[PDB]
RNA sequence: GGGGGCCACUAGGGACAGGAUGUUUUAGAGCUAGAAAUAGCAAGUUAAAAUAAGGCUAGUCCGUUAUCAACUUGAAAAAGUGA
DNA sequence: CAATACCATTCCTGTCCATAGTGGCCCA
DNA sequence: AATGGTATTG
């Protein structure tokens, strides 16, 4: 008894089938367990496991980190209160108690209800004097009077609890005023450097134009307008853009070739300014210098909208400006609405439901929704011009705690905190002694390279302590080993050397590593001249000379420099042919040139004595990112360099690690020669062996030493699958697949199959699209977003996305495109889809007409390339197209598509090469084949074949075994079946293909062969004339029969027509969040759940809508009526995720607390979601919850109706042949009565199983309404009708324009008397429990 | 040789440190006319506190991923059970 | 009970590691 | 996006 298994692996399904020698599907009697009269059941060996998607760890991580943040913010406030403890006790012994209980209702408050002062008079007076916290902040910053300790606490606590960002390193407020004079001085330095061409900035109000509460680019335009001449793209224009964002290429300004750009915020700024001044002269330094100067007073102008000379609290002053303008404009708006349009006053100022001022202050209306609601009301009235200006600048009636405060750096809050401490430390000594402690509370962050401050109970932590004691912000440097922690941060994530698994890899930018890469590339270079008989390698002396002359004087070495600067200069060759490198060397000594610029001592770099030193420096610069730790670690070399060089040196940093270790590169030595790997790369006689040859050559000891160093370590199956690189979604399917194969082998008497054939399906976002387009267009300098505004959702249209990615132009022709005629344009595949089935934006292009591409059987013609290469390069530099898209677009200037390329593409269409599928194949193969032969080589009893979906897809379409995904879930199982059939047949016919399709170890010819690989199934083949194949197809050598075109197609038809298919929805305990996150207001309802143990929801609000982890069958008694008489019940109790641990720790106590008595402990049945019940007439239901059910039956629609629906709907495309198109159309029209028959099948199924009477009647009327519609559209909507019958949760669907809402099953009472069906993973093994036999 | 190193991209996974909103209860004396219903008017921008209930291992830690038919012997990990 | 309509905390900055898809040089 | 919780209407 031999058999094969077909598998179809998806993100929500694993289809499986078992086939025999004749491509038939067996059927067995399987024993049925339980307490029903049914002892067995006939099962076909085909089906599909269904499951909800596996989820990533992301959401869990975001929640975990936000938790840690709330905990540490609370601890910040706690530190502050601990500082204030005793002196506050002297002033007001219950202030902090009032703060802590501020949330409680007056009934529950232990102290007086007014938090700050504990009496209504003083509290009301406080709020009158200080309407916002920023009033109190500014007063405490500016005033000199002794202030009440409680108000001091309130100001400092507000600064510490909402402390601003940390994106800016260093200290702040160097220049806060005289921006007018700074701008005059920048204009002055420009005029000094260009005495012939000066700029007159007299009268230019640079303050108002540049500190304008508007975008930077707009201010640039205005300022350039004020200066006569001086176009925005001139030198001074880009220098104004310097304080603004882009500061684009000065190459236009200085006529230099390479691209320039600067950004005073980037830490590469000093190096880029050096790189530029080396190209143009240090005399321009004062030009950027002054620029930087003028920037300092203006960089914060967006945040500090008030002069910095009347207050030392410009931020809080700006908030008070917000408040005062809010008040003035509110008075004015109220008066206007009273006068002009008095009927709307109530809707604006009283209606929270509307988006007026009421809904904006008291309702749920946002600033944007309010601006939208009030725009027309302001335009409709008079005297609202200034208010409309403030509205379109987003500065009308602003609150102070707003979504856009995220740009406030922590240094500003710190400045105000320090100012207050300085004012009041004169009166309170404890503020003087704790000034720096409080400042530290504000300024302290745990470094990202330290992680959680755990003590052995966090699986996420790596930090090591210098001593065992509580870490505070003030003793962090002493208790936490920052260096060891920062090291472990990297070393717990980096790979070891695979060849020497106990050796760490080198920094990618190590000098040694780059010597290795350069010599490895260089040793395989060959050259030919005239007198030479044969191309020669480079000798060791030649490689040393090329490294010293070229690689050590140029960052990048081109083949041209090799030919002219070495072979002509040293070898006196006029002509030489180079192989092994094209255009320019890929490897390069970048770090060598970095350190040469920094230290300016070529002899120091070239001295081998300093090798180790340099290796450490780069190591440090790689291992650490914090400037102080880098500095401390380089301190040991402070004696070798000048302080200027030490500063420049600690400035420069590297990221990334190599893949080889130092011991591999320049450590282990060959026994005979005594040479390291690098020594052979530098010189290897006449062989010039490279790295691979070196570690594989049996005449050397490197291979032996690597073998010896290797250690094997073992993961479990689940651990192994978890550690694969793939989506957790597909990993869930992989593990399910292995469990399914295990059960299937158990079903077949523990006999292993002959073949296993596996196919694997191919595998918010609009925000990424909008980001791409914004960046690319502002990098392009285009005004397309100015002239055509767009929202992210709109970019989900392919053509509009392409339009914006193409700067609104045609990509094959130099002309504009029209947004409104997008429907008339074309979307063309760069490399045609007949070769590369790629439908992504990386291979698609928007053009006015695909006809202009040229011939349709290749990449675009050379004319197009010549015309459009520069435009495409612009788009590439804007990151609007990728390098792959650009290269494919330009392939015609590189010979176009060759015949080898087309052969390869067609092979790719058939031979799977994704790593993840290969891992699935390896897993199955290592589980199935476990014995070794006499030569100790693996015995492959089971052949694991992998196929791509296109094989079986083309099969289905060519032999009319059509699939319709919406009818039911049987297509996953059928895919599995057809995979088994096609794979086994394919390798039976052509055994030599095993190398390609089985796991384990003339271009026209392969093109033809792989295009016609599947023709042995067809009876006649039309290929560019008509050829004919026999009725029986056999193997050429063995003579064995592989395919009987008569009987075997009938076998396949019979298998696809079988109604009994084992579809199983995997039952799962629900996990995750306890409930919806919405904190709801107070309500008289027991559905509300307290947010804290003592916060009664009827007084405080809270949560509702909790998630049931799993239901539980309870057979017990419950008290009834005022008498409390015991009454026997049987019902489903939903155990929520939050209740689950309590219920499981002791089920009886939990249930008795819920109200039940005398619980029959042994009749408690755990019922996860999707638990299956059968009732009468085969009607099935699945548990959706403790109080709702899902549809549980599959509609086994016959194959003739399935194929009719496919053909009539024009599912996919029917264009194979004109005459075959005609035959399909004729069959559709001849069998048009199949529409009524299909409606009848749906109706019978619904009346037996679905039981949505009203919905079925509405659907029947809708079908009888559109009987005159074309057959195509009626079929297309009949497809939609199956949403009524599909398995799972009920859903709404549409028949033409009629909408059918979901009919829900909002009661679980009936399943309590039905038959509960427990199913194994395949559903072949069942345990059926009659629940009606359970009762009181 | 579907292994390896390098170059150029692109896409996804994982961890950590931080920012701003939002929400919820309370505080921010509402006034006047009327028995009330209600009407007319005034006012509004701020804060505290919580932000999974909570847990013990008590850390400036942990609490939403992965994994799960039933039954048996099992404390549990497990292993076994049916053409 | 049964049907029906509404509801669902959001967005952002920075540091770092690995894998794997495409094209290319050199090899096992 | 879905689909299970919830209140409202009977
Ligand atoms: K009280
Ligand atoms: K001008
Ligand atoms: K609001
Ligand atoms: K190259
Ligand atoms: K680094
Ligand atoms: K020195
Ligand atoms: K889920
Ligand atoms: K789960
Ligand atoms: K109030
Ligand atoms: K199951
Ligand atoms: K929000
Ligand atoms: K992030
Ligand atoms: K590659
Ligand atoms: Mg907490
Ligand atoms: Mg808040």
């Amino acid at each position: 008894k031999k058999y094969s298994i077909g598998l179809a692996i998806g993100t929500n399904s694993v289809g499986w089938a078992v086939i025999t020698d004749e491509y038939k599907v067996p059927s067995k009697k399987f024993k049925v367990l339980g307490n029903t009269d049914r002892h067995s059941i006939k099962k076909n060996l085909i089906g599909a496991l269904l499951f909800d998607s596996g989820e990533t760890a992301e959401a869990t991580r975001l929640k975990r980190t936000a938790r840690r943040r709330y905990t540490r913010r609370k601890n910040r406030i706690c530190y502050l209160q601990e500082i204030f403890s005793n002196e506050m006790a002297k002033v007001d012994d219950s202030f902090f108690h009032r703060l802590e209980e501020s949330f409680l209702v007056e009934e529950d408050k232990k102290h007086e209800r007014h938090p700050i002062f504990g009496n209504i008079v003083d509290e009301v007076a406080y709020h009158e004097k200080y309407p916002t916290i920023y009033h109190l902040r500014k007063k405490l910053v500016d005033s000199t009077d002794k202030a009440d300790l409680r108000l001091i606490y309130l100001a400092l606590a507000h600064m510490i609890k909402f402390r601003g960002h940390f994106l800016i390193e260093g200290d702040l407020n160097p220049d806060n005023s005289d921006v007018d004079k700074l701008f005059i001085q920048l204009v002055q330095t420009y005029n000094q450097l260009f005495e012939e061409n000066p700029i007159n900035a007299s009268g230019v109000d640079a303050k108002a134009i540049l500190s304008a509460r508007l975008s930077k680019s707009r201010r640039l335009e205005n300022l350039i307008a004020q200066l006569p001449g001086e176009k925005k793209n001139g030198l001074f224009g880009n220098l104004i853009a310097l304080s603004l964002g882009l500061t684009p290429n000065f190459k236009s300004n200085f006529d230099l070739a390479e691209d320039a750009k600067l950004q005073l915020s980037k830490d590469t700024y000093d190096d880029d300014l050096d790189n530029l001044l080396a190209q143009i002269g240090d005399q321009y330094a004062d030009l950027f210098l002054a620029a930087k100067n003028l920037s300092d007073a203006i960089l914060l102008s967006d945040i500090l909208r008030v002069n910095t000379e009347i207050t030392k609290a410009p931020l809080s002053a700006s908030m008070i400006k917000r408040y005062d303008e809010h008040h003035q404009d509110l008075t004015l708006l109220k008066a206007l609405v009273r006068q002009q349009l008095p009927e709307k006053y109530k809707e604006i100022f009283f209606d929270q439901s509307k988006n007026g001022y009421a809904g904006y202050i008291d309702g749920g209306a946002s600033q944007e929704e309010f601006y939208k609601f009030i725009k027309p009301i302001l335009e409709k009235m008079d005297g609202t011009e200034e208010l409309l200006v403030k509205l379109n600048r987003e500065d009308l009636l602003r609150k102070q705690r707003t979504f856009d405060n995220g740009s406030i750096p922590h240094q500003i809050h710190l400045g105000e905190l320090h100012a207050i401490l300085r004012r009041q430390e004169d009166f309170y000594p404890f503020l003087k002694d704790n000034r720096e402690k409080i400042e530290k509370i504000l300024t302290f962050r745990i470094p990202y390279y330290v992680g959680p401050l755990a003590r052995g109970n966090s699986r996420f932590a790596w930090m090591t302590r210098k001593s065992e004691e509580t870490i505070t912000p003030w003793n962090f440097e002493e208790v936490v080993d920052k260096g060891a922690s920062a090291q472990s941060f990297i070393e717990r994530m980096t790979n070891f050397d695979k060849n020497l698994p106990n050796e760490k890899v080198l920094p990618k930018h190590s000098l040694l590593y780059e010597y290795f890469t350069v010599y490895n590339e260089l040793t395989k270079v060959k050259y030919v001249t005239e007198g030479m008989r044969k191309p020669a390698f480079l000798s060791g002396e030649q490689k040393k000379a090329i490294v010293d002359l070229l690689f050590k004087t140029n960052r990048k070495v081109t083949v041209k420099q090799l030919k002219e600067d070495y072979f002509k200069k040293i070898e006196c060759f006029d002509s030489v042919e180079i192989s092994g490198v094209e255009d320019r060397f890929n490897a390069s000594l970048g770090t060598y040139h970095d350190l040469l610029k920094i230290i300016k001592d070529k002899d120091f770099l070239d001295n081998e004595e300093n090798e180790d030193i340099l290796e450490d420096i780069v190591l440090t610069l790689t291992l650490f990112e914090d400037r102080e730790m880098i500095e401390e670690r380089l301190k040991t070399y402070a004696h070798l360099f000048d302080d200027k060089v030490m500063k420049q040196l600690k400035r420069r940093r590297y990221t990334g690690w190599g893949r080889l270790s130092r011991k591999l590169i320049n450590g282990i030595r060959d026994k005979q020669s005594g040479k390291t790997i690098l020594d052979f790369l530098k010189s290897d006689g006449f062989a010039n062996r490279n790295f691979m040859q070196l570690i594989h050559d049996d005449s050397l000891t490197f291979k032996e030493d690597i073998q010896k160093a290797q250690v094997s370590g073992g993961d479990s199956l689940h651990e192994h699958i978890a550690n694969l690189a793939g989506s957790p979604a597909i990993k869930k399917g992989i593990l399910q697949t292995v469990k399914v194969v295990d059960e299937l082998v158990k079903v077949m008497g523990r006999h292993k199959p002959e073949n296993i054939v596996i196919e694997m399906a191919r595998e918010k976002n609009s925000r990424e699209r909008m980001k791409r387009i914004e960046e690319g267009i502002k990098e392009l300098g285009s005004q397309i977003l100015k002239e055509h505004p767009v929202e992210n959702t709109q970019l989900q249209n392919e053509k509009l996305y392409l339009y914006y990615l193409q700067n609104g132009r045609d990509m094959y022709v130099d002309q504009e495109l029209d947004i409104n005629r997008l429907s008339d344009y074309d979307v063309d595949a760069i490399v045609p889809q007949s070769f590369l089935k790629d439908d992504s934006i990386d291979n698609k292009v928007l053009t006015r007409s695909d006809k202009n591409r040229g011939k349709s059987d290749n990449v675009p013609s050379e004319e197009v390339v010549k015309k459009m290469k520069n435009y495409w390069r612009q788009l590439l530099n804007a990151k609007l197209i990728t390098q792959r898209k650009f290269d494919n677009l330009t392939k015609a200037e590189r010979g176009g598509l060759s015949e080898l390329d087309k052969a390869g593409f067609i092979k790719r269409q058939l031979v799977e090469t994704r790593q993840i599928t290969k891992h699935v194949a390896q897993i199955l193969d290592s589980r199935m084949n476990t014995k070794y032969d006499e030569n100790d080589k693996l015995i492959r009893e089971v052949k694991v074949i992998t196929l791509k979906s296109k094989l079986v897809s083309d099969f289905r379409k060519d032999f009319q075994f059509y699939k319709v995904r919406e009818i039911n879930n049987y297509h996953h199982a059928h895919d599995a079946y057809l995979n088994a059939v096609v794979g086994t047949a394919l390798i039976k016919k052509y055994p030599k293909l095993e190398s390609e399709f089985v796991y384990g170890d003339k271009a026209t010819a392969k093109y033809f062969f792989y295009s016609n690989i599947m023709n042995f199934f067809k009876t006649e083949i039309t290929l560019a004339e008509i050829r004919k194949r026999p009725l029986i197809e056999t193997n050429g050598e063995t003579g064995e029969i592989v395919w009987d075109k008569g009987r075997d197609f009938a076998t396949v038809r019979k298998v696809l027509s079988m109604p009994q298919v084992n579809i199983v929805k995997k039952t799962e305990v629900q996990t995750g969040g306890f409930s919806k996150e919405s904190i709801l207001p107070k309500r008289n309802s027991d559905k509300l759940i307290a947010r804290k143990k003592d916060w009664d929801p009827k007084k405080y609000g809270g949560f509702d809508s909790p998630t049931v982890a799993y239901s539980v069958l309870v057979v017990a008694k419950v008290e009834k009526g005022k008498s409390k008489k015991l009454k026997s019940v049987k019902e489903l109790l939903g155990i929520t995720i939050m209740e689950r641990s309590s219920f499981e720790k002791n089920p009886i106590d939990f249930l008795e607390a819920k109200g039940y008595k005398e619980v029959k402990k042994d009749l408690i049945i755990k019922l996860p979601k999707y638990s299956l019940f059968e009732l009468e007439n085969g009607r099935k239901r699945m548990l959706a919850s403790a109080g709702e059910l899902q549809k549980g039956n599959e509609l086994a629609l016959p194959s003739k109706y399935v194929n009719f629906l496919y053909l009539a709907s024009h599912y996919e495309k029917l264009k194979g042949s004109p005459e075959d198109n005609e035959q399909k159309q004729l069959f559709v029209e001849q069998h048009k009565h199949y529409l009524d028959e299909i409606i009848e099948q749906i109706s019978e199924f619904s009346k037996r199983v679905i039981l949505a009477d009203a919905n079925l009647d509405k659907v029947l009327s809708a079908y009888n309404k559109h009987r005159d519609k074309p057959i195509r559209e009626q079929a297309e909507n009949i497809i939609h009708l199956f949403t009524l019958t599909n398995l799972g949760a009920p859903a709404a669907f549409k028949y033409f324009d009629t909408t059918i809402d979901r009919k829900r099953y909002t009661s679980t009472k009936e399943v309590l008397d039905a038959t509960l069906i427990h199913q194994s993973i395949t559903g072949l093994y069942e345990t059926r429990i009659d629940l009606s036999q359970l009762g009181g």
